[PDB]
């Protein structure tokens, strides 16, 4: 159903990271990043419905997570401007991508869960 | 130095100083016997826990006292402590660096094992 | 509903970590760890139904995740015997705990998501 | 040394050797201008990227070429590269250590900022 989902967690509060802006880009033929989809994480730290199976073709995608704005709204001084997750989407049978990001003011981790 | 612990603070972006660390070794009776202990330095490092002679094969548990660290900084954390349990020197002596990255509700640990 | 859930992900395969044994213990008055609940992660890497709101009283709990057996079944030589997550469960209004663990052969990370 | 990069391999429990790193600085026209580059050593460290004089205030992007690293090891990874984007030296000169921990489908990055 949903081919690309983003989950964001807050490692300082131990909670979902709510209202985090997320911008997805697709690399164009001229090597520039073209806006593809965007949204804000929900109360559960999830962002669903970014794209459809039809539109999400093979290509290089960048998921930018606006971490600095998130920390600033919480009164915390962070290190990063934003987190970037860059990957190739490949048709190798049925696939769904979940990008999980765990945020700390001076650190972050990201993991991809790719399922059939 | 066959066993070292390095600890970083992901909130401050700095070494985690004065973090207590207790190391245990599993005895023949399956209990955890105290093996070594210390506190991280201003660089977040803890050296000199043991010697090549004393660090024989066995199952070791490195307990990093993260709750006491966060409490001293006025932060109420989730975990009591981080626990790193591993078999050491089962294919001969190795040097181990246990790296820990701390957040109030999360931590990560990684081992760098060198021959 | 479910007060304690465990999620386990595999950072080498980018997938849920399936059939991972998980043992939960509660610290007794004599300072020993008493078995409390156990199970295996599902096809989604989740373990639900470990306990009930009635049984999950305030106390110190240890969640042991049998990572070495998981890696060995995949033909991978890991560092840790198991991962341990030790925490105090506190009544501070309605609370649900999700313990998330991300596994690599020589590293792991754990995060707690505590919600109302 | 005001900017250093340390990279670890979470699969092998070892430093990640020969990892290419490219650093960019945001120009007045909002484009990313090449700033410095290098490869991690046998210890997983990359030193000497820049000097205190050249490392002025600005927004920097440290690109760690993780896909090329995993491909050279016969592992097909998820990410193209890891990207660490930050404002540097906005309250005066600081020393930055960017630490990255790599797995085929995951990575973590942490910054240690010292004055």
């Amino acid at each position: 159903k949903c081919p690309l989902m983003v989950w964001v967690l807050d490692a300082v509060r131990g909670s979902p990271a709510i209202n985090v802006a997320v911008h997805v880009f697709r690399k164009a033929a001229d090597d520039t990043w073209e806006p593809f989809a965007s949204g804000k994480t929900s109360e559960s730290g999830e962002l669903h419905g970014l794209t459809t199976e039809e539109e999400f073709v093979e290509g290089i995608y960048k998921v930018e997570i606006d971490t600095k704005s998130y920390w600033k709204a919480l009164g915390i001084s962070p290190f990063h401007e934003h987190a970037e997750v860059v990957f190739t989407a490949n048709d190798s049978g049925p696939r769904r991508y979940t990008i999980a990001a765990l945020l700390s003011p001076y650190s972050y981790s990201t993991t991809a869960v790719v399922t059939n």
